[PDB]
């Protein structure tokens, strides 16, 4: 029993980081196979983030201007190119220990597994959520670009996030492995904001399920409501509409304990009318929207990788 | 910036992760050079639990009853002794894997990454405290004894934790590395209880210091304090008493938020009086009491591990 925001194992994405130095910027880039990645501008200075043209400057480097080190040893550039926001700096050496891996570009509401990074070492890990306003709630200092999302189903390790920068609120902006940035956000220093920061409804829900599984159900009432009336609700609290779509993912947790969805959203609409009345939930005052109804089930079930 | 709940780098300590499988019972060892480490209880039948007598359980196994697996490879057990409550079982082959490490007793208050196991296999990873009545709230489900939390400092893995109950409560219990229990709990499914789960003063301060240091001020007051008098309000709401020690652990982010240790403790104490107010601290509805003063230095200075 217990229920804990759990990142998965970090092993077969450690292998894969290292640090890439360009002129005075340092940042770290995945190796996989001979192709390191990393945030395009670690070819700029402080003052070139202001109004880059990353084009321009581009071409005042060659390969050897890249120095990628893996641990004491020195990765060796026979090419590089530009895929939209990040830099595919092709090497000699295939990665020893590439994992099985793919590219994949998540879903707003979606969660994932930060490798937070310096200096191409790792430094911690730790569980994300992709909000609906497209940035991230992380924990990034100087130097950490380049550092990954990814989740891990068996063997397979899906890249979906590298860090980019760090918006003047204190949350966080990146991009996939194909260096398209997830949201409107530019690599650029320049006055952009993030939206309005809605709550993954479909994720409380699956962590209110979890919450029954592991004995706190003192939130269950006796009420029912319908998709249309409880996204009025929904609508008043910033909370993301609920699809038959949502409905449907929260299926495998409605049959294990029994409770319908619909039920579980009338709790929740107490909740968000009600509060918490200084009570808990699975040792949160708040109610959590960083886990998926996949995630609630892998943890509840004991799902392995190796 | 950003304040996030993290684990250490897992993959040195999943490539120690084994399978030790003894009768019918399954779960999860530790391979350091030529030893297995293991739950003493996996000698134990269901049934057994209620009252097993070790020794004797031990007379009626052999070497080659344990049954060792790392992957789809097969360890040869040469030898086992019992140490405590966790059985040694020596191994002809030395894990390749073995990265630097040392057995290590936290004393209460202190924190660390658990990797929990099924079948030999990673699941996850989540940052846990050795709680004051000598629990830990973690996330474990059948088979996860033999699970292992761990500190790592630059390259040595500190273990310190090995799984092994799940009480009543759905809290957690377990042993160090040398088969001693944290706490009064014994590997035995007989009425035992966890005491008062206090809070960890210390680590409170440490998280308020890290959420000025991230923009969250909201809770800074015009006022200060005196050990003494905090330590009758830290009684009243099952608080453990600060000491001179807590305070000088504190020193270092005192010095940097220049923020005077017992002016914080004051602040503290308002939040015990008055509570949250409906406002958040750090995206927590409540006081984060699992962050040490180390982790918050070492996670908003960026220490890395190679
Ligand atoms: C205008 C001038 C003063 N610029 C600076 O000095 C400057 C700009 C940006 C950053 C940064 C960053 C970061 C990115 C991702 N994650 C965490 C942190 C540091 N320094
Ligand atoms: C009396 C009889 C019904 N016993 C059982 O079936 C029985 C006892 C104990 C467990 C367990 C466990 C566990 C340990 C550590 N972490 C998580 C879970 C499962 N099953
Ligand atoms: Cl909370």
């Amino acid at each position: 029993s217990g229920f804990r925001k759990m990142a998965f194992p970090s092993g077969k994405v450690e292998g894969c980081m290292v640090q890439v130095t360009c002129g005075t910027t340092t940042l770290n880039g995945l190796w996989l196979d001979d192709v390191v990645y990393c945030p395009r501008h670690v070819i700029c200075t402080s003052e070139d983030m202001l109004n880059p043209n990353y084009e321009d400057l581009l071409i005042r480097k060659s390969n050897h201007n890249f120095l990628v080190q893996a641990g004491n040893v020195q990765l060796r550039v026979i090419g590089h190119s530009m895929q939209n926001c990040v830099l595919k700096l092709k090497v000699d050496t295939a990665n020893p220990k590439t994992p099985k891996y793919k590219f994949v570009r998540i879903q707003p509401g979606q969660t994932f597994s930060v490798l937070a990074c310096y200096n191409g070492s790792p430094s911690g890990v730790y569980q994300c959520a992709m909000r609906p306003n497209f940035t991230i709630k992380g924990s990034f200092l100087n130097g950490s670009c380049g550092s990954v999302g990814f989740n891990i189903d068996y063997d397979c390790v899906s890249f979906c996030y590298m860090h980019h920068m760090e918006l003047p609120t204190g949350v966080h902006a990146g991009t996939d492995l194909e260096g398209n940035f997830y949201g409107p956000f530019v690599d650029r220093q320049t006055a952009q904001a993030a939206g309005t920061d809605t709550t993954i409804t479909v994720n409380v829900l699956a962590w209110l399920y979890a919450a029954v599984i592991n004995g706190d159900r003192w939130f269950l009432n006796r009420f029912t409501t319908t998709l249309n009336d409880f996204n009025l609700v929904a609508m008043k609290y910033n909370y993301e509409p609920l699809t038959q779509d949502h409905v449907d993912i929260l299926g495998p947790l409605s049959a294990q304990t029994g409770i319908a969805v619909l039920d579980m959203c009338a709790s929740l609409k107490e909740l968000l009318q009600n509060g918490m009345n200084g009570r808990t939930i699975l040792g949160s005052a708040l109610l959590e929207d960083e886990f998926t109804p996949f995630d609630v089930v892998r943890q509840c079930s004991g799902v392995t990788f190796q």
